[PDB]
């Protein structure tokens, strides 16, 4: 049964509830993430075969329900909370461009050893000290058309998510599509509609957005192109760039 991931519940000390499965902060056996599901190894084989710095890190599972996955602890929860807190108002370009690149790394990971997240967005990404940003977790609002429709999950639909993500950070964690519901944006889309360039955002941010949003997946970009561009964006792109009230 077990594999070298194995530990024993024993060895885990659950103490402050996080959310509610649940998600527990904890001690081994070493400050740690307790996910627990509510009473499976194959499908977990995907955290287990993947790491890399952008990405949450597993350290073990109890394979037996309750089960537990066991994984670094991200001091500041979801990147959807962190914008919404109080550190909202602080952030401004520098500082998202930057935490939208080390996504993107990630991401660029992913896409070299061929996997595709699915559900990519900012309640799936979680922050650290020094704004840190890790992908975690391996819904139409966020989805490709053709994966909401066909069905066709690949790292081209992910990076459909990663461009409206980049309107999460650059609203500082507002909802897609305000306004409309579900059914609109499916109908709305399909019809060609995409978000506008949000206040005071650059055009040129707003135009990698839009690339993002191409109704061909090939034609979207890599993560590796955004990787670089955004790591890139304060010289390559925006030199001119000044601070607005927001961004
Ligand atoms: C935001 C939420 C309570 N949370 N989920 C976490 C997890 C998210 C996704 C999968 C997990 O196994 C755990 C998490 C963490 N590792 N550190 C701090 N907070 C965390």
């Amino acid at each position: 049964a077990k594999d070298a991931w194995e530990i024993p519940r024993e060895s885990l000390r659950l103490e402050v509830k996080l959310g509610q499965g649940e998600v527990w902060m904890g001690t081994w056996n070493t400050r740690v993430a307790i996910k627990t599901l509510k009473p499976f190894l194959q499908e977990a084989q995907v955290m287990k075969k993947l790491r890399h710095e952008k990405l949450v890190q597993l350290y073990a599972v109890v394979s037996e329900e309750p089960i537990y996955i066991v994984t670094e602890y991200m001091s500041k929860g979801s990147l959807l909370d962190f914008l919404k807190g109080e550190m909202g108002k602080y952030l401004r370009l520098p500082q998202l461009v930057d935490m939208a690149a080390q996504i993107a790394s990630g991401m660029a990971y992913v896409e070299r050893m061929n996997y595709v997240h699915r559900d990519l967005r900012a309640a799936n990404i979680l922050v650290g000290e020094n704004l840190v940003c890790k992908v975690a977790d391996f819904p139409i609002k966020w989805t490709a058309p053709e994966a909401a429709l066909y069905g066709r999950f690949t790292i081209k639909s992910d990076v459909w998510s990663f461009g409206i993500l980049l309107t999460e950070l650059t609203t500082k964690g507002r909802v897609p599509y305000p306004g409309m519901v579900n059914r609109e944006v499916l109908d709305q889309v399909e019809r060609g509609y995409r978000m506008p360039c949000p206040p005071e955002c650059p055009e040129s941010l707003h135009d990698l957005m839009c690339q993002c949003w191409r109704k061909d997946p090939e034609e979207r970009p890599t993560f590796e192109y955004l990787q670089a561009f955004l790591e890139d964006y304060f010289t390559s792109t925006e030199p001119q760039y000044q601070p607005g009230e927001n961004l």
